[PDB]
């Protein structure tokens, strides 16, 4: 039984925060394609997210495969060569068994589609899969990148959220994408920029969050870690003022308890406390109590 | 078994709308360019001139979309392009590198001084003579050249001469190669409402089938179709603007619909121009 | 006797009109080369004229006028002598009469050993025979302008140098002194275009339905019609394709649809383009 | 397992200087241990990036972790089905026990050559893990050399100070793909040069300027010895250049030249070569009859 | 019996006018490299070396005319060719060309010379390096032993050497000529090492243009006079309109090139209707050259 | 047998003057060359770079010890580098080798003007002509020795750069090549490293006379089938030298100023009767007096 919109909404929401726009999109987009699929045809409902840098386009498309048990694969857009654009589907057909049915429902991620962007070459190679020639034309494609002069064009037509929400598909094209590509790219969902009450959920309510990651990883050491609010915010400020995204959230929580660390298994005492002074300062070290 | 210039111009109405005058033109040189091939280049004596495609027409007007649908309807490799030999591998590319299916392709030029003596020699052929060459462009300064010499922009474009070309830009020995000259018109309003519902692929179509296998019958009312018609004119999107705006009209629609139980879902104009208005609904 | 070049500017007249100036500088050109070998310059021509000027016809013309052997050869296509004994083909292999023959070469300006024939070296020589090398030399407009700062009162100002500018060769500019530009040409000529070439667009089209098992039938009131419609365009024979498509286009539309025996081709088809072609069955 | 202060106390004792990035190879290599020895969670991929100029001691660093921890070691060329045979080696120094070659640590030489700006995402499989390569710590050096201009280029004092503001998008403009960095969290950047790692250069490799000499020598039928002292001195004369490893063959030529001139008019057993030939220039090469 | 470099200038003197530095260059170039054939190659233990030859003057000054009369007053084969058609396989046909004139006489096809024209023009500022291996030497004739002289105008040569000495005219600064300078200009140093010889040429002048119209065997006016003359028509070329000549091609900087196209278009209307007439002679004035309008004077 | 390094040199003083300590570089360059391959290796590729000014005898040298070994000589221009147009070089290797794959191995390849690629097209030729170096008719370019000469004008400046024109470019680096504009892997190839010095004066001079082909003798000679003696003062050899030094023309530049020097008296030459032609430096220097004249 294929889940509803809602459903998918719904369980979206349990693995990436905001961008419901681009989650509803996504949403309707793949159950229009599962629902085409699952009655043999008679739109290719293919996917192009257009996101900054760790927005969380990649969870996105990986969570929707877990979601619906099906077949996943990554790509990157600049690794791409005609006979590496099947590589993609030889790994789709290993981590499905090489069943070649199961394999057909299957979802393809390809990431910094806005770098091939003139490479026009890769764009027409990639562009025999989308349509299909195991057929290619069966599974999704999801069409990941930033887009960074994008925010530009568009506004040389027409923040950057509602910028981006009039794109247009001759606005791709005058960004470097050939036209034969984009008609095979109908749904466009737009993430917006992360801000920081997401950055510090993303830092705690995750059940891989990097708290409480390290909170294991001191708590194998007999420690306690205690990461107090101020130190979660200041590290989603610092996040934000490198544009990192989520993606630089680990090069800021190493970076501090670098030291402590260090010299961590030749101490003696009961825990830790990171405080924001130890973050944004960088200077005091983080308390310790014994 | 060649398509007679009937049975083309009568499955290019199949996927382009109007351009009717356009498609006469294509379906004859095509037919003439396929009906040399298998014949061969000399006939009776007589060598036979290749007949290239010139089409002239403004920005989605159909121009590629004219040149992909002769392509499919004959079976034949179709490459695109906007280094000179770059374009022919990949012909090779979507020919399973058969070289005469190759040489019976077609290959559109988008967009169209040392370039074009350069992708001359390609037109003539060194073999690159066999393939069917469409180059498409919209020539905006070619409206006004035309004007200053036969003293709307279709019974214009309809004047068009070789001499307006040379003129507009283009050099004398690559516009003797195209001697075949299509000129697409004007999209009206009322084209664009018959884009929407005439196609085969129209996309009312696509959706109504879309909600189809929803149990749900969707239903299109001409004012809302008159409605899309303009929102795709007031930001010159063409027809190309057209599903951005479907899409977004039927966007909310979509997302709680398969979480309901209704017969019927109706798109008036309030839900396309306004937007706030949500589209009727009947149990 | 030798005809003046009055006379044969006359003649030239009657074959070729237009612009003027060349049917001059050729009636001299032709006058002093056969005034010098019934009895100096080699006196060759340099026909400098857009793509259906005449160049071509005023050639063959030149040689009709004078009763002497024409050949042609497009400099496109040991092939070098094929043209002599092609020249000795239309002679009655008479060696005298060959060298008094007249030798035009088209499409020059495209290829920038021929100039070993210009000069002379069968036992036939060939420095007797005249030399008449055609070409629309398209650049040359160009190369011109950046040098003397109509396209007709640029290429008066044509000079050697810009010719080498062009891509022709000094040693090869030099043996021919004499250069000739033309635009427009006659009505005569035209309708000639149509039909004489091995390569007529009547020839084309009659092969074109010919494969469809019909004859086509171009009457010569619609040859007139096509090259009055073609003056009237300025488009010279440039202009030619762009008339008889556009008048064959409704009959090649639906004739593959058709069975019948001939299709024949009025005045009433090109001017009018109102009534359509006559059909016979 | 040894406490990250007792892994850089003895990461002293065989190369000199770089103390921050054998504190933060320390804290990456007990992180990783610490992560195995209690099976992950009933977790960080922790794998390193070593980021210094050639003959930094890059190499020499990834042996010495190896060896303190008696963890089963071997390399590889960034520059060379023959991803796994990386694996085979692993286990032919392991004894082919599966759960110490899980253990084991894998160096990744040359690094920075393979940045295109194929074999960044079928070695990227192994980082992952599919024996499972998961467990296996993964050590990626290189010299990066045109990574000292792009962080430049967006930070805007010493190339040192310039690759402490090192960032994973400095990276990726560099030639590396956004998958493959996310795999090495750990970024180590080394500044000055060790000597007794150039020493190992001139001696170590299959291909070291000394085995190349010698065979040289060889087919003259005369044994040309290196002396440790002369070793050292090249190292050094090395470093007062600035010229790091590349500086070396530029350094031997120069001290075997006169040798070679006239050693096939000779007729003696061996030729040795001390300190003195190398630093001072002046003396001759030993000869022995 | 070879001639004296002297008896070779003064032959010059009967073709060419003016250019009498670079003909002195020639004539001493030419005489040592027969005076050399002739010997042979080596010559009491030492190998003497080969001279061959660059002209550099501008357009129409003469460098062609100079090749071709060398040729014809040593009575040795010659034959010219175009650096632009420069197509290694191309290069020995030259050789064949040469043999062609020759009537494939191996001997005095080596005895033979070469003019190369427009050597400026394939200056990368191949072809170089292949005519190079010709200059050198390698049918079976060998191409060391034929002279080769290498014509070319060398427009951006007056710039580059004006920068150089300065660290006149033209004919000034081309005398300060240096391989050095041929070298920045575009040409390899292995290809300017086999063009020892370097002649220079001076810009034409207005006397020198009136008596090229005149004195000479060939002479445009002799040839018009010619043809006029088997009209039964005498021309006669009044000085004013030779000197309305020698002006009207200076303004152009055609120099002597561009002489039959001013002659031929100042009688163009003349010899058009002239078979039409009946007169005793036709009198060309300088109104009739300068200012085209006038026509020439008619006497019965 | 294979000449020691020392027969090597010495026949190098035999054609070339002075670089004493870059032919020794090509004396044990080439000698290790030729040992590795005659032993069939088993080692470094023994390829060698020229850095000297224009005319200093960098291609001289090249062809001297091609003789020398009585093995197949080639050269070819950086400038006319196109990646198939690299094995035009091995063709013509073959030409000269009577198309023997072996001889042709034991070749030795001479490209001029390295130098002049430098990116400070031009890195495509580096890595391109890299290929050959390396080792790929089916003939390979492992075996092969490759010289490249070149003058590196910007090299004397970024080596003073560093140290911090002879005592600066023995101070030479692979990392000084590198900022001129040769890339790593290219110089990597060249280990071998002969820098070439100024022509001196004293060198110039030597050039004119000791050479069995020297200008003096040729002229000598062709002034000698006239029945007339040429004398050359060793005032103007050295006024010549000078001549020389002024323009940087090396030793290039030399036959530019004899023939010139000499112009006017070969010139009317042939129509005097005298005994012999005496060249002072006069003659050359201020090239406004002329040559002394003795009946
Ligand atoms: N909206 C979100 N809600 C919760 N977690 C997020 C969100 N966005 C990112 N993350 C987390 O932050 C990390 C960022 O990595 P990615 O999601 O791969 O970034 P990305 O934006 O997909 O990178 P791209 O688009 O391929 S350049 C992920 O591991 C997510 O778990
Ligand atoms: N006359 C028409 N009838 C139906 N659909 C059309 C028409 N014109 C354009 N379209 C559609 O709108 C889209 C516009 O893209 P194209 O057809 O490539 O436009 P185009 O005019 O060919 O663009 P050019 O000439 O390359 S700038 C196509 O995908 C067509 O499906
Ligand atoms: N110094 C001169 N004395 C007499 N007649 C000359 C002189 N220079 C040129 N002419 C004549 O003017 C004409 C000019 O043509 P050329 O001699 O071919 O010119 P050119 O300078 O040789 O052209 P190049 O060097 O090949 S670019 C020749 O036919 C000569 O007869
Ligand atoms: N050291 C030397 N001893 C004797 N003769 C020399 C010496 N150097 C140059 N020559 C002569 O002077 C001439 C100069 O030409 P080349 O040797 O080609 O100059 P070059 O320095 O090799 O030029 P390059 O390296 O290609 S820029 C040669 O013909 C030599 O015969």
């Amino acid at each position: 039984a294929l889940p509803t919109p809602h459903e998918i909404r719904n369980h979206l929401d349990d693995y990436v925060i905001g961008q419901e726009q681009a989650k509803k999109v996504l949403a309707v987009a793949v159950y229009n394609h599962y629902k085409r699929l699952r009655n043999g045809d008679t739109g290719k409902s293919n996917i192009l997210l257009i996101g900054p840098t760790g927005s969380g386009k990649t969870l996105l498309a990986e969570t929707l495969a877990r979601l619906l048990d099906v077949p996943f694969t990554m790509a990157d857009a600049t690794t791409l060569v005609g006979e590496d654009v099947e590589n993609i589907i030889q790994k789709l057909l290993q981590k499905c068994d090489y069943d070649v049915q199961k394999a057909q429902r299957g979802i393809v991620y390809i990431d910094q589609i806005d770098k091939i962007s003139r490479g026009e070459g890769v764009q027409q190679a990639l562009l025999k899969l989308i349509e299909g020639t195991v057929d290619t034309s069966k599974i999704l494609f999801i069409c990941g990148g930033a887009f960074a002069g994008l925010d530009k064009v568009i506004s040389h037509r027409v923040s950057e959220g509602e910028l981006l929400a009039q794109v247009e598909p001759e606005d791709l094209i005058k960004f470097g994408l050939i036209p034969e590509f984009i008609g095979r790219l109908p749904v466009v969902a737009t993430l917006n920029e992360l801000s920081e009450e997401a950055l510090i959920q993303i830092l705690k309510e995750p059940k891989n969050a990097l708290t409480k990651q390290y909170q294991a990883l001191f708590n194998l050491e007999g420690v306690d870690l205690e990461f107090r609010d101020e130190a979660l915010d200041a590290i989603a400020k610092k996040a934000m003022a490198r544009k990192t995204g989520a993606r630089g959230l680990r090069s800021i929580v190493e970076a501090a308890l670098l030291d402590t660390m260090y010299d961590l298994p030749s101490m003696e005492d009961v825990e830790k406390v990171v405080i924001d002074e130890s973050v944004i300062d960088g200077q005091s070290e983080p308390l310790l109590i014994y």
